[PDB]
Formats: structure tokens, C-alpha cells, sequence
């Protein structure tokens, strides 16, 4: 597209992001190896608003990108995660969201959005990114037959659309998350996808702010593989490029022209998964492609980090009330602490893994 919400623009990098790589790298022994975890504060990644009390955060960051931008002369990007559906994650064993369905849940969502714009609202000189749910949208194309999502699927469509509609008023340039190529890039969930997203688009008024659709958020799949990762058998949209290369003419010919980013946060080593379902902090995984809007393709306006490499996916305790067995397969780094929480070892591996080398 001709607007690419990058270009000439600074990102800010997150200053906690930042706060937990300066902590975990003086952890690290090896000097060399250290210098290069250190350098990983210098990568921009997506803030999670995980919870209404992630927003003052957000405030702070507006202001102080404002700040940052007048010292430099530059114009600068604060990149955000809308985090927060009342039953969130629906097909999850278990869930971490403060909002449930049964307890005002749209209320309350809403007022989350709102408490966000209000923000955004006191700082249009900083420009805003945010993906849009990630684990949401994607449960209403192939998960209806899990109960709590098909109980959920209103409370997604409304909640989301309140999020695009109220985000456009003050010109947050959005992309829905939309899974990987493994979720919905098989050939049979292309169009029911993209008639879900253009359905959610349409409701939301079609706003041009709405530029599109996230890819691989908080996943492994490569971008481009020279080579197809074995959990890919029986789909030929084996890697990102292969799935967004299919989906984007079904959301062109809807009068959508989107447009997509990626996450490569976690995607420098292929080839490490049993099945490609396992998403909980995946042995071996290694800090991918650096963020860039050097895409390789006329659909992508740039990779991105999105999940920041070293938060854990969750707890490999099964003993915690938010425990989810999919982070004690064998394929899972173990032990691993709560999701969101810093997981050291994990960090570690991620920088001695790169790929490319940091």
C-alpha cells in the first residue's frame, strides 16, 4: 500500500522491554554473549496491554515517544497489543484474563478501550500501532465446536469491534491478529477466514486505519522457509509468506486491500516443533529476522517482534490455578514460570540462537 504506517517513522522502544533484557543480561556470564542480550533493548517489540492496569504504562510511553521525538526531531511510533477479551482465550486449558463474559464483560472491555483512547487521545504527535487481539478471532473459524468460544463468539465480534471503531477516532493504525499459516492458512480455512475478518471490518465502518491483519504473533513459523518444516504435512501454506500470499486476495477482493505484519520474534530456528500446535515456550527457539518493512512482499508492511522473547507463554507447574498442560510437552522449555513473567534460561537460549546473529 501506499501508506505504510513505518515509514518515516522512529519507534520507541519499550522501556520495560528494555528494563527486563538490562536485568537479564548482567545474569548472563559470558561476556560476548552478554554484550549481545544487551543489544536486544535496542530491537523494537509490541507493548501488551494485558490488563487495564498495564494502561498508565501506556500513558508513559506516549509521553514520553512525545518527549523523545521533539529532542531528535524525529516523528515517533509506540507499538501496542490489545490484550484484554472478556473470556480471553477461549480454547485455552486456562486463561489469565481479568474479564469474564458472566461478569459485565462487554462493560467492562469497553471501558478498557476507552480508558486506551483517552490516552491516545492527549498525544497526536506519536503515532500508534496496535494488533488487535491475538488468540480471539482466530477460535471463530476453526474452534466453534469448543464450547467456551462458541459461548464467546458475540462477546469477541462486539468487543472487537468496539476496540476497531473507537481506536479509528483517534487514528490508531490497526492490524487484526489473524493466527499463522498452521491455524488458518490451510487451503480450507483461507475463505471462511477471510469472510470472518471482512465481516469484522465492515462493522467497524471499514475505516482506512484498519490496515490489515497480524500474522504469527507469539508463534515459530518461519517467514520464508528454504525448506518445509515437517509439522507442516498436508498444508501447502507451510510457512507465513505462503498464507498471507493466499489470503490477501480474498480480503482485496472484498474491497479490503490489507495489508500485514509478522512476528519473527521467536522464528530463527525452524524445524523444533513435534506438532504444530505447540505454541508454550518452545525448546530452542531463537531470536528471528529483526523488525523491517524489507518484507520480500508487496503484502507485508513489515515484520515485526510482537510476543517479547524471554516472557513465558505460561507455567509448566501443574499445580497453578492458570496451568496449561501445553507447557509441559516435551517440545516445552521446563521448568517455566507464570505467562507474562520473565523466563531467563529461555532469554538466554533465544541470544545464543539467533538467527541472525546478533
Amino acid at each position: 500500500s501506499a501508506n505504510n504506517p513505518w515509514t518515516g517513522f522512529q519507534i520507541f522502544l519499550s522501556p520495560y522491554y528494555a528494563n527486563e533484557v538490562a536485568a537479564a543480561a548482567k545474569q548472563i556470564t559470558d561476556p560476548t554473549l552478554s554484550s549481545k542480550a544487551a543489544s536486544v533493548a535496542n530491537i523494537p517489540t509490541f507493548t501488551w496491554l494485558d490488563s487495564v492496569a498495564k494502561i498508565p504504562d501506556l500513558g508513559t510511553y506516549l509521553a514520553s515517544a512525545s518527549a523523545l521525538g521533539k529532542s531528535t526531531g524525529t516523528k515517533q511510533l509506540v507499538q501496542i497489543v490489545i490484550y484484554d477479551l472478556p473470556d480471553r482465550n477461549c480454547a485455552a486449558k486456562a486463561s489469565n484474563g481479568e474479564f469474564s463474559i458472566a461478569n459485565n464483560g462487554q462493560a467492562n472491555y469497553e471501558n478498557y478501550i476507552d480508558q486506551i483512547v483517552a490516552q491516545i487521545q492527549q498525544f497526536p504527535d506519536v503515532r500508534v500501532v496496535a494488533v488487535i487481539e491475538p488468540d480471539s478471532l482466530a477460535n471463530l473459524v476453526t474452534n466453534l465446536n469448543v464450547q467456551k468460544c462458541a459461548n464467546a463468539k458475540t462477546t469477541y465480534l462486539a468487543s472487537v469491534n468496539y476496540a476497531l471503531t473507537n481506536l479509528a477516532k483517534v487514528g490508531v493504525y490497526m492490524y487484526m491478529d489473524a493466527g499463522h499459516a498452521g491455524w488458518l492458512g490451510w487451503p480450507a480455512n483461507l475463505s471462511p477466514a477471510a469472510q470472518l475478518f471482512t465481516q469484522v471490518w465492515q462493522n467497524a465502518g471499514k475505516s482506512p486505519f484498519i490496515k490489515g491483519l497480524a500474522t504469527n504473533v507469539a508463534n515459530y513459523n518461519a517467514l520464508q522457509a528454504a525448506s518445509p518444516d515437517p509439522i507442516t504435512q498436508g498444508n501447502p501454506n507451510y510457512d507465513e509468506i505462503h498464507y498471507i500470499n493466499a489470503l490477501a486476495p480474498l480480503l482485496q477482493q472484498a474491497g479490503w486491500d490489507a495489508t500485514f505484519i509478522v512476528d519473527q520474534g521467536r522464528s530463527g530456528v525452524q524445524n523444533i516443533r513435534q506438532q504444530w500446535g505447540d505454541w508454550c515456550n518452545i525448546k530452542g527457539a531463537g531470536f528471528g529476522t529483526r523488525p523491517t518493512t524489507n518484507t520480500g512482499s508487496q503484502f507485508i508492511d513489515s515484520i515485526v517482534w510482537v510476543k517479547p522473547g524471554g516472557e513465558s507463554d505460561g507455567t509448566s507447574n501443574s499445580s497453578s490455578p492458570r496451568y496449561d498442560s501445553t507447557c509441559s510437552l516435551p517440545d516445552a522449555a521446563q521448568p517455566a514460570p507464570e505467562a507474562g513473567t520473565w523466563f531467563q534460561a529461555y532469554f538466554q537460549t533465544l541470544v545464543s540462537a539467533a538467527n541472525p546473529p546478533l
